[PDB]
């Protein structure tokens, strides 16, 4: 499913992402935008290390979910990577909460540093009523 900006904003707020571990809703919106373009079925194979990024937040199979073919991988979210490809983002959200519970927080995603950090991210939630 490809979410529309404000639709996603409201959904994430209902799932309790606003301010989760110090992370504002607009930061989560900026992250989803740059990681998948708000697309829940987005996948990206990393030939360099044999891992794959799954879903709206492009969560990696080496550390977060299990896909069976990633070498030396753990499954910290205790989920099959298939779960991060559903139109219902409840599981992808639960797993992203798990990711930021680690010391790096939101910084775990390099795309956040490149496109969101220190920027005016207000535009991602403007006019959405959240």
């Amino acid at each position: 499913k490809v979410f529309e900006r404000c639709e996603l904003a409201r959904t994430l707020k209902r799932l309790g992402m606003d301010g989760y571990r110090g992370i504002s809703l607009a930061n989560w919106m900026c992250l989803a935008k740059w990681e998948s373009g708000y697309n829940t079925r987005a996948t990206n194979y990393n030939a360099g290390d044999r891992s794959t990024d799954y879903g709206i937040f492009q969560t990696n199979s080496r550390y977060w979910c299990n896909d069976g073919k990633t070498p030396g991988a753990v499954n910290a979210c205790h989920l099959s990577c298939s779960a991060l490809l559903q139109d219902n983002i409840a599981d992808a959200v639960a797993c992203a909460k798990r990711v930021v519970r680690d010391p790096q927080g939101i910084r775990a995603w390099v795309a956040w540093r490149n496109r969101c950090q220190n920027r005016d991210v207000r535009q991602y939630v403007q006019g959405c009523g959240v």
